């Protein structure tokens, strides 16, 4: 995996910010995308832009031709059983509020437990917050190790027999927690209950088998991944897709519409109303071929490289805490001894190094960690050790410069 | 108006299908774009993409200007007073269902009603069917004139004192009416109604008041007016957003995280979960941009000519049915006598010319017509009087082939 012809395929890195190079270290926000990303939306947008699912005219057939595929490859990429099971979506929230709305509104009554985590993104906490209002039923918390990471103990003694939905992280943006998905899976059957993996931050830098997770439904972002912004997946079983009825209204998820009643559309359809992210789509399949040519494991290795070097970097600066494992996936979540976060971040962006300062869309972790702001600097596979070794020297700067004041 | 001048702006034209010069005609289904809306994704991929709303590092700050940019330039695009009242969707289908979701399963209870039009698109349709299901409220339907319009007076003997809200399309995706938005607006007020308009079809071809309008909601769509897919925007009225709940939920649109209660953003970010569609909403904005330049009466006027030019010469056809008013928008709906309207679209593709055929997304319509399918052409900006021209002749050649058998 030579990592320089990587680097050549994506325009944006060869830039400089404030008269240093660009040093972009902020992928677990967004990611930036390759020449063929790029490249898929122009050929796209030049030659055969139409509307789909009208095969009647050329352009509509290739535009058809192009979603479709885009779909067949999601299916390959985390390897579900079928396309009825592949559904387009706005993103990562917008999936996890469809199975909040289409399956937890719909199978919750009183009594009933929903079970997350307190590392959950607010995109896998707040729709389980309005779902159980919304029905009466309980929302539980499984507590975390003072590392950061989930037992298995805790989750068994924390899903009861009333659990019908446990909604879990399979990579933590904010620790790099790495859950047990699948052990957490046979827990969650074994007490009647579904599993929703929000699968945000796993997809782009591990290869999904959800088959061999036997998550019931799982949700990515394009934008994360190398593609598009504006679009995602959901994943559902089959079996409970069928189930579901849709979370949005309108065109081309019908078949018959009366003026009173309508009947859908089979799956996939039956969850994609009005015209679709086309191109995004299509961009987002063109992501994968990507990917999948550098492929998935030597992505995930080179991750690894990337986060043991930088943890072992970050113990060689007296007065910085990372939080999280030992084990985990390519970012470093920190702060430094008396220097505020966004301070940090600021001075780093002086020093054309992009890192994110705040609470990462996680505000419960946050208040668990002890901390009301946090920085955090994330790698992905245009990512280098001598990026790192920058990121570290910058560090040892700022640390300096706000002791000499 | 030099419309050669335009033609070259947009590269997808300047092919063949099946031996032919492309003679695109399914603007309706979704537009064509420009090099400046093209070359807007292009660059913001190639240079300044980067999360949004945490103005930390210089591509974030890029981006977020880009993007919120991209808002104010949809803000005077109509005439909205406020960019809290502009929110980004995926579609005119998902704000709809926004409004249907966080305003009328809010305000309605049993014996309210709810008035649509027989014209509608599934769109301004099926989201309302769910809503007065939800409700136990009844769903009404404004009767159409011979012609295919709307008369006031019908409007006002079908909305009653006890009509919460009335939904009705700006301009006709099959008809090409142009439904008299603003004096239903007020029949609607006098009533106590809002009004809710899918200007799905109205915004690429007309300019957009809502002050003079005096909508309480418009809903429009990116790929119908020269943008990028997957985006599109739901305006309400500030006072009337500011006490709707939130469709979806998650990062970015809250502001305190509890285990149990989450409070939210101020407008518009209220209503915007997830990172948002940031490629999309600037492309878009470079859509406004482009057709500002154009200048949107020279629209309206270039669109009116070929919509008189295609009625004409459609008259001077035998055997052919046009449906709806003189007075229209840029688009033919018809059929052909014995000849069904997927065979019509089939042999005008392979003479190189797109149209649609089948119900357009209007099923009570096409019922309320007597007819099981329709063809349709549509204009825009890029399309000129000689492709009219080829339209009718490959019409009258397609009725002697069918004759000749």
């Amino acid at each position: 995996m030579n990592i320089t012809d990587i680097r050549e395929q994506f325009p944006i890195l060869h830039q400089q910010v404030n008269g240093h190079d660009l040093v972009y270290l902020d992928s677990a926000a967004t990611s930036q995308k390759p020449r063929a990303v790029i490249e898929t939306l122009d050929k796209y947008y030049n030659q055969y832009n139409s509307n789909v699912h009208r095969g009647v005219h050329t352009l509509g057939t290739r535009a058809t031709d192009g979603y479709e595929g885009a779909r067949e490859k999601v299916r390959k990429f985390i390897n579900a059983k079928s396309m009825a099971e592949i559904i387009f979506t706005k993103g990562t929230t917008t999936s996890l509020n469809m199975v909040a709305l289409s399956y937890a509104r719909a199978n919750l009554k009183p009594g009933d437990e929903v079970v997350i985590t307190y590392m959950e993104h607010h995109a896998n906490i707040i729709p389980w917050q309005q779902a159980v209002k919304a029905t009466g039923a309980t929302l539980k918390y499984i507590p975390l190790q003072e590392d950061g990471t989930i037992s298995l103990e805790d989750v068994r003694e924390t899903v009861t027999s009333n659990t019908k939905i446990v909604a879990v992280s399979h990579v933590s943006n904010v620790l790099g927690t790495v859950n047990p998905i699948k052990e957490m899976a046979k827990i969650a059957h074994d007490n009647g209950a579904v599993i929703v993996v929000d699968g945000a931050q796993s997809t782009p830098h591990m290869k999904i088998d959800v088959q061999d997770l036997d998550c019931d439904f799982f949700a990515l972002s394009s934008h994360k991944m190398c593609g598009p912004t504006g679009v995602g997946v959901l994943y559902g079983k089959k079996a409970l897709l069928e189930n579901m009825e849709p979370a949005e209204f309108g065109g081309e998820m019908i078949d018959f519409v009366g003026l009173y009643e309508s009947t859908w559309k089979e799956l996939p359809w039956k969850f994609e109303a009005g015209t679709p992210i086309i191109a995004g789509a299509i961009g987002l399949g063109a992501a994968i071929d990507f990917l999948e040519e550098i492929g998935l494991d030597e992505i995930s290795r080179h991750e690894h490289k990337l986060a043991a070097y930088a943890l072992e970097r970050f113990r060689q600066l007296d007065g910085v805490t990372v939080y999280g494992p030992e084990e985990r996936a390519g970012l470093v979540t920190f702060n430094l001894d008396d220097v505020h976060p966004h301070d940090v971040a600021t001075v780093l962006d002086a020093e054309g190094i992009a890192v994110r300062a705040g609470h990462h869309c996680a505000q419960p972790l946050m208040k668990w960690l002890d901390v009301t702001a946090t920085a955090r600097a994330s790698f992905y596979l245009y990512n280098t050790e001598e990026e790192i070794d920058k990121l570290v020297e910058a560090l040892q700067k700022t640390k300096e410069y706000f002791t000499n004041v």
